């Protein structure tokens, strides 16, 4: 396969992703929802989709797997993105890094532990407050631990904050605002350039409205 | 809540341990893979449910987030369990660690690249085979890596093959046989035994068969 290969993930970011392929000429012919099947051809046939996990999307495009993709802010920051390209915010699928944590808790008089995916997130954010923290790593439903005492607060990110407030849980700090990228590896950027360019162009045309 | 409270993940592992839970007084008393809530009662009022992601059931036992679990031996390798009691092999949700990459295609001469999330069995699988391995950690949807050269072979759990078989791949070595344990925190099977015991013993009786 001599095109593009784009990496992208399911729910949101596929939704939001759409319409700026749409607008560049490329077009999915199937719901990825709703198939097995994990490379997915498009009307443009210089250019593939693979739909990805959000936490992978960087390691694949990293990799050079795929040519580039569509991460968001959060996982970049997480996973490391001095190995790719940002070249866009496309300003999609956008939500809050936050701690939480239980509502009107008291925080315990020791070093906190933060119980969430984002360990490097949550430590390097906490360091900026002067903190040291024990982090527990975990892979989802962030919002429980604080409930049973799996740590003092979580860092999640938030978009409504309706779950938080299901749970009896309140967001404490906001960390940073969060979008969806546009990444590249960094050799498909130089050896496949021209084919990206007008991609390129699309993308950064549609975002100006 | 002074009672026991259990990790169990869902799909398989809910579904093959209820019966176990069935037969010691224990029953959910709705489904939780249709609910919001994170906290499930039982008919027991001395035994609550928590229901995880299957890499995080080790990480609540541990920390006495959750008194015991039913989790993956899978993930227990992947995770240590150094730091929980390894009570019973339940002999449920049985599968197979194995390797895996394109049907027919020859390995390459040099360092292995692994793409998988089991990172440390990965390590130490092929260390036994006299190899030192590079390791990509994903999240899942492991299938598509070596269709598009990420990494040379994937380490994952199989039960049938199909995923395999339907992506072009085949299984290239047996790692290890894979089933659900009950794990037990180290503090809770002290403090809480008179609690664990009835249960523990109902499900060793109800294995035997």
């Amino acid at each position: 396969f001599l095109g593009l290969t784009l990496a992208l993930s399911k729910g949101r970011i596929l939704e939001e992703t759409m319409p700026l392929l749409r607008a560049a000429g490329v077009e999915l012919l199937e719901d990825p929802e709703a198939s097995r099947k994990l490379i997915f051809p498009t009307s443009n046939p210089n250019v593939r989709v693979l739909i990805l996990r959000a936490s992978d999307v960087p390691t694949y495009v990293e990799h050079g797997a795929a040519d580039f993709g569509v991460a968001g802010k959060d996982v970049l920051l997480e996973h490391g993105a001095n190995h790719v390209y940002e070249l866009l915010d496309l300003k999609i699928a956008q939500c809050k890094l936050m701690t939480a944590g239980v509502k009107d808790a008291p925080l315990p008089n020791r070093r906190l532990r933060i119980a969430t995916k984002y360990v490097n997130v949550a430590r390097a954010y906490f360091a900026s407050q002067g903190q040291q923290v024990d982090v527990i790593k975990l892979y989802g439903s962030m919002e429980l631990a604080p409930l049973v005492g799996l740590g003092d607060l979580i860092v999640d990110v938030v978009d409504t904050g309706n779950t938080l407030r299901a749970n009896g849980l309140e967001a404490r700090d906001h960390i940073c605002d969060v979008s969806s990228r546009l990444i590249v590896n960094q050799v498909s950027y130089k050896r496949k350039f021209a084919l990206l360019e007008p991609i390129l162009d699309s993308f950064k045309n549609s975002i100006n409205s």
